[PDB]
C-alpha cells in the first residue's frame, strides 16, 4: 500500500483469503469491514500517527484524547470472490469541531469498477473520563496537513442513507440472538472489542433464510457505548419492509443498556 | 505465493495486519493458525485440488470422501510483529493407509530465521455417513504426484511432542469458560466451524494473568467430533506443571467430548 501522488489519500490491494468468504465464496461484510480498518490503519501510520493502537496525533497524546467510532455505513455492489484482488482507497476529512470522517472506495483491481463505498464518523473523547468533547484548533490544524481541503465525499447524494437518523427498536423484537460474548480474538491490541465484532453481532439475529436467499447491500450502524470484555450482549432485529429491510438493536443482557442501533437493506439474489 | 522450483512444496509471504495482533503487538496463535490454513489452501489449488472448499481429489469426489483434521500441533519461537512479513513454506505427505500429514515452517522474511513450525494429521471420512476409513491406493497415487517421496518432517525427532498421547481431563477442572457458541464469522464457506475457532475456545479458559505474563510456545490439539452451528461448548483447563496445561472442549449439554489438548507457556 501507499499514499497517492498528492499525499492526500492512501491505496492498498488485498487478495481475498479462503477463511474470509461465506457460502457464495465471496467476502463477508465483516471481511470487508476488517479490510477497511486495516487500510485506515496503514494510512494513519503513513502520515505520522502513533503506532500504539490508538492512532492519535501529538496534541491528542498530550491531552489524553482518543477518537471513538460514532457510525459506520457500508454499501456493497459486488463482494469480491475468494482469490480476487480488491483495491481500497481511503482518506479523511475534518468536520469542524464536530469530529472527523474517514471514507473509502472499493474497486475490482482487474476491471477498475467501483464495487463498494463506505463512510465512518468519529468523535473525540477523553481516554480517562470517557467524556466526549469538541475537536480543538490544534487538532484541526493537524488534519489540514493530510486531508483534502475541498470536500471529497464517498456519499455525495442530497439526503443520502449514510446520514439518516435510526430509530430505537420497540419490544418485542421479531428475531433475537441472546447471550453473545466476546472472546480474545474479538479484542484489538488495546483489549477493547473490535468495531467489526458489533457488525457480526447485529447480523446474528438475521434469519439464516434471508442470508441464504439475499445479498446484503447496505448496513448503517450507530455506536453509543462500548461492550466491555466481561459484558454479554443480546442482538434484536425486526423487519421494517424485491428488497428486505431490518431495524437492529444491540443491548447488554444484564440491564438492557443500548450499545448500538442500525439498519440493513438486502436484495434478493 | 508459488510452488517451489521442484513443485513439491509451496511458499507464501504475509504482512501481519493491525487486527491480527494481541496486546504485545505480535500475531496471536489464532492468526498464525489462519495463515497456516490459507497457505495450505493456496498449495492445494496450485496442485489441482477442488475449489469448492472441500479440497478433494478426483477419486475422493467420485467416492464422496473428505479429509477431517485429527490433530494440529504448533511450536512458535517468535511471533511476528504488526507490519512484519512472515514467509510460510508448506508441504504434504502420505502416511500409507492411515491418513495424510501437512507440515509448515515459518520464517522471518528479513532475517531468514525459522520462527515457528507446525504439523497436522488428517484422516479420510465418507462425507454422507461421517464414517472414517483407510486411504485407498488411488488416493495414495494422487498424493505421490505432489508430495516428496523421501520423508520430510517439520518435527523429525523420534518420540517428539507432536506425536504425544493426550489424556482426558478429570472433573473438577481448575478453570472453565462455559456457554461458548459459534457465530457466522466462525464458519467456513461450507458452513462447518473453522478449525481455528476450536483453538480460540481452548485458550478462553486460560486465566488472563497467564496470557499477560507468558508467551505460548507449544499447542497440541486433538479433534474428535465437530461442533455444529447450533451447538454450545464448555472449555475446561487444569494446570499440570514453564507453565503447562491440559485442556478439554465438550458440548454444554450432554458433555460429549469434541477436542482435547495441551499448551506449554514460557514466562516473558
Ligand atoms: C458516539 C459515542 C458516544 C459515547 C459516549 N461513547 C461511544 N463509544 C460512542
Ligand atoms: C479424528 C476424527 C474422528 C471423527 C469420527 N470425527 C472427527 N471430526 C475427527
Amino acid at each position: 500500500g501507499s499514499l497517492t501522488e498528492d499525499g492526500l489519500s492512501y491505496k492498498e490491494k488485498f487478495v481475498v483469503r479462503s477463511y474470509e468468504v461465506g457460502s457464495n465464496k465471496t467476502a463477508t461484510v465483516e471481511t470487508i469491514a476488517n479490510l477497511l480498518q486495516e487500510v485506515g490503519c496503514n494510512h494513519a501510520q503513513s502520515v505520522g500517527f502513533s503506532t500504539d493502537g490508538f492512532a492519535t496525533t501529538t496534541t491528542m497524546r498530550k491531552l489524553h484524547l482518543i477518537w471513538v467510532t460514532a457510525r459506520m455505513h457500508i454499501e456493497i455492489y459486488k463482494y469480491p470472490a475468494w482469490g480476487d484482488v480488491v483495491e481500497i482507497e481511503t482518506w479523511c476529512q475534518s468536520e469542524g469541531r464536530i469530529g472527523t470522517r474517514r471514507d473509502w472506495i472499493l474497486k475490482d483491481s482487474v476491471t477498475g469498477e467501483v464495487t463498494g463505498r463506505a463512510t465512518s464518523k468519529w468523535v473525540m473523547m477523553n481516554q480517562d473520563t470517557r467524556r466526549l468533547q469538541k475537536v480543538s484548533d490544534d487538532v484541526r490544524d493537524e488534519y489540514l496537513v493530510f486531508c483534502p481541503q475541498e470536500p471529497r465525499l464517498a456519499f455525495p447524494e442530497e439526503n443520502n442513507r449514510s446520514l439518516k437518523k435510526i430509530p430505537k427498536l420497540e419490544d418485542p423484537a421479531q428475531y433475537s440472538m441472546i447471550g453473545l460474548k466476546p472472546r480474545r480474538a474479538d479484542l484489538d491490541m488495546n483489549q477493547h472489542v473490535n468495531n467489526v465484532t458489533y457488525i457480526g453481532w447485529v447480523l446474528e439475529s438475521i434469519p439464516q433464510e434471508i442470508v441464504d436467499t439475499h445479498e446484503l447491500q447496505v448496513i448503517t450502524l450507530d455506536y453509543r457505548r462500548e461492550c466491555q470484555q466481561d459484558d454479554v450482549v443480546d442482538s434484536l432485529t425486526t423487519t421494517t419492509s424485491n428488497d428486505s429491510q431490518f431495524l437492529h438493536l444491540l443491548r447488554l443482557s444484564g440491564d438492557g443498556q443500548e450499545i448500538n442501533r442500525g439498519t440493513t437493506l438486502w436484495r434478493k439474489k
